[PDB]
């Protein structure tokens, strides 16, 4: 069977754990194909002692998810040695490192996406429900729930949810924003709080930056009678698809495990085979790189999940 050596950065981590087990479904679905995965324990140099041993196992090709992502050169050097190519996914190593080798690839989306999909799904919906604008100036007075602050996620989600709003042409009021520290339970306490306060009858849109924060948010806002007013997270989390398909959540964000999966796992095995990176599929390479997009989800396209 054609061995493919695969290492996770870390296996306590939510969302890797969902493109590990897919990338693990993608192979069993190819019977000629042996996947020797690994946890790196969030240990780069664990993960280049793995490395080491994938490569006496003669892989004939790597998909590795960094630890560290300055690594990147480290790796392809090692891979060079048995002319292995290398598809890099979830964390993105530097131009320089992907155009060093020309079996270099890597799979995977700027988080700042996250956002720009978030507020584009805002936009949606904001367009579509005039009277979610409760004092008809045309502008979304919102409350925000921050992740936890210097957190990549947090920052670009803040940043950009309000940037793609305001490029679409809708001004926005920041009434209040606050980290509630991607947790449900601190987020309900802070929606509670604001619930209780002078802008209580005045927030239009609330934005979470991830599904548990807009969970408690829909919970306080149950609590004190205004599940009126609309709440956007991001995850697609499972809980919170049941709160779209009650009404109770407006929307949500998916960051698509699933198709990182496929994508690495395409690319890995046409190279394994010796065939181009995306023959017989219809990934865009682009520069070395696939870009996987983050995609909205509200009632239009629930029933997908
Ligand atoms: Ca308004
Ligand atoms: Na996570
Ligand atoms: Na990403
Ligand atoms: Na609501």
């Amino acid at each position: 069977d054609t061995r493919i050596g695969v290492t996770i950065y870390k296996y306590d981590d939510n969302f890797m754990s969902v493109v590990r087990k897919a990338i693990e479904q993608d192979a069993k679905a190819a019977p000629d194909v042996q996947l020797l995965m690994n946890d790196s324990q969030n240990d780069q140099s664990k993960q280049n002692d793995q490395i080491d041993v994938l490569l006496a196992k003669g892989v004939k090709a790597l998909a590795i998810n960094l630890v560290d992502p300055a690594a990147a050169g480290t790796v392809i050097e090692k891979a060079r040695g048995q002319n292995v190519p290398v598809v890099f996914f979830n964390k993105e190593p530097s131009r320089k490192a992907l155009d060093s080798y020309d079996k270099a690839y890597y799979v995977g989306t700027d988080s700042k996406e996250s956002g720009i999909i978030q507020g584009d799904l805002i936009a949606k919906h904001w367009a579509a429900n005039q009277g979610w604008d409760l004092n008809k100036d045309g502008q979304i007075q919102f409350v925000l729930l921050k992740g936890e602050p210097g957190h990549p996620d947090a920052e670009a989600r803040t940043t950009y949810v309000i940037k793609e709003l305001n490029d679409k042409g809708i001004k926005t009021e920041q009434l209040q924003l606050d980290t509630a520290m991607w947790d449900t339970a601190q987020a309900k306490d802070k929606m509670d709080a604001w619930l209780s306060g002078p802008n209580a009858n005045k927030i239009e849109v609330v934005i979470a930056n991830n599904d548990a924060m807009a969970m408690g948010a829909v919970e306080a806002l149950k609590a004190h009678n205004k599940s009126s007013i609309p709440v956007f997270g991001v995850d697609a989390l499972p809980e919170a698809l049941a709160l779209v398909k009650s009404g109770a959540l407006a929307g949500t964000v998916l960051n698509d495990a699933n198709n990182q999966a496929k994508a690495t796992f395409d690319l890995a095995k046409n190279l394994a085979d010796g065939k181009g990176a995306a023959d017989g599929t219809n990934w865009k390479i682009d520069n070395k790189v696939v870009r996987v997009p983050y995609v909205g989800v509200d009632k239009d396209n629930l029933a997908e999940f």
